[PDB]
């Protein structure tokens, strides 16, 4: 399955929409660039499962994303652990600009 995560609420606000999504292993996150760009997807390194910052440097797509509409997708492959993945918006985290994704194996 496929779940999409919008970055930036229809509204007009920082957030990732849902803010939490819950994924199986195989299945992938697709955030969809939505309203008050630009926007980032960086994975706290101190909140990834293992604590490790070489699987949230694989994870993050730190370049900016300007376009309307245009996205960044992560299949949650073998290779990465179960647990739970914290991420930010970099240019606005102090916004509150920040989002989880549990993988339950
Ligand atoms: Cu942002
Ligand atoms: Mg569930």
């Amino acid at each position: 399955e496929t779940f999409t995560v919008k970055m930036g609420a229809d509204s007009g606000l920082f957030q990732f929409e849902p803010a939490n999504v819950t994924v199986h292993p195989g299945d992938t996150v697709k955030w969809v660039n939505n309203k008050l760009p630009p926007h980032n997807i960086l994975f706290d390194d101190k909140q990834v499962p293992g604590a490790s910052k070489e699987l949230a440097d694989k994870l993050s797509h730190s370049q900016l994303m300007f376009s309307p509409g245009e996205s960044y997708e992560i299949t949650f492959s073998s290779d990465f652990p179960a647990g739970t993945y914290t991420y930010y918006c970099a240019p606005h985290r102090g916004a509150g600009m920040v989002g989880k994704i549990t993988v339950e194996g």
